[PDB]
């Protein structure tokens, strides 16, 4: 959840907002270790329910998200249902555990390609075109993350947009991401420069991957 | 319906057969002029019912077809239902009226392309990959006719097969077609040569389009 002013500005200027609970357990092995554990349901529930209680009157918020990169655990299903019950006005989405779980109203993969399949075990990233028509699948598809804009990037961006326009059920995506997470440091002469991971003596670090 | 021996041979040698009623009204304007007419329901019914009565015990027959290029009329819907009631063991397909009507269990277009839409009014031929995922669509897609093998042809054949293998619900198709419809004529020296439309003084005719 963002600073409260963000929603007011999105209401007034006009932007569709996905409001996302502060839950990410990416570094767990496996990713759902905490999210499939009922001992962690109370802490997770507060991050979801208190978001909804705060932001539910904002017209700019059109979709609730259960968080990010926390696998798919039973706690996700419980909290998916909680939202559906308390606020029927907004779809609920969540990408974890394969982007098309029972905890999402929208097929919301991250970095699924347009034409090329990436058949990872358990959590494949199918071509977005192929994903829509898998036996029994009926949901819309909007990428929660795509076209990773790191440095000299956005090659093949037009390929996504051609697909989006041709396929009714491909309804777009969210580019990753808006702004480089570089920080200002100062040299000997007091001149500013853009810094990334490791530049503060932080270790271990992931270097430029924050930009 | 074919010569009775054809089905015996397909039973014993092993080929899947689509058994198709002798109903084609292509030259009508519009194409469904007779098939939407209840006066023509009796004649149409006999061409469907008498085929099913004859061929229903052949294991090689796996799908029934209501005919070819007769648009989509209420007579098709009536006869689709007759077959489903009398023989639940086999799906029913029919391409007329846009390949995805209420008179077909299988999306069965003719010459729909792999990636390219052909958005004809009323009877569009969508990209096969796109067709599967149109809002609400759940049926398998098998082209009743594709890769028109006229003369020096079959360019782009590999594109269909790549798509068939990638997409579960793209379950193949039937090439058009097996054998040139050329006829033997003899010259002044009694030498045989291959003839087509117009070579018998038949007029009007469509020349080499039978090959
Ligand atoms: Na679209
Ligand atoms: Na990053
Ligand atoms: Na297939
Ligand atoms: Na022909």
């Amino acid at each position: 959840p963002n600073h409260p002013l963000w929603y007011t500005l999105c209401d007034r200027y006009g932007l569709y907002v996905v409001d996302e609970a502060n839950i990410e357990t990416h570094g767990m092995v496996p990713m759902n270790r905490l999210t499939d554990d009922p001992r962690w349901l109370p802490a997770m529930s507060e991050r979801v329910t208190r978001m909804v209680q705060r932001d539910r009157n904002h017209p700019s918020v059109i979709i609730w998200s259960l968080g990010n990169e926390s696998g798919h655990g039973a706690n996700h299903d419980a909290l998916y249902r909680w939202i559906k019950s308390v606020d029927p006005s907004r779809p609920v989405q969540y990408e974890g555990g394969g982007a098309d779980t029972t905890a999402t109203d929208i097929i919301c993969p991250m970095y699924a390609r347009v034409d090329e399949d990436q058949p990872f075990p358990a959590v494949p990233k199918w071509s977005i075109k192929k994903w829509l028509s898998l036996p029994g699948e009926t949901r819309p598809l909007i990428l929660c993350e795509y076209a990773h804009a790191m440095g000299n990037s956005l090659g093949g961006f037009a390929k996504y947009w051609q697909a989006f326009r041709q396929y009714p059920r491909l309804q777009g995506g969210f580019v990753w991401d808006w702004v480089d997470q570089s920080l200002i440091k100062y040299d000997e002469n007091g001149n500013p420069w853009s810094a990334y991971g490791g530049d503060f003596g932080d270790t271990p670090n992931d270097r430029q991957f924050c930009m």
